[PDB]
């Protein structure tokens, strides 16, 4: 059982977040690890397109 690699992304970003950013600076961060989730769905290259 694997996560997708946009999920892996997320993971990643999110820690990354956790110790790179704080307060206001890591809740938009984790935020934006959200939307690039979301916009690599959406895909601007296309992989599955």
């Amino acid at each position: 059982r694997g996560p997708d690699k946009s999920y892996k992304r997320l993971q990643e970003c999110q820690r990354r977040c956790q110790s790179e950013q704080q307060g206001q600076r890591l809740q938009e961060c984790q935020q934006r690890c959200q939307q690039e989730y979301q916009r690599e769905k959406g895909q601007h290259q296309g992989e599955t397109n």
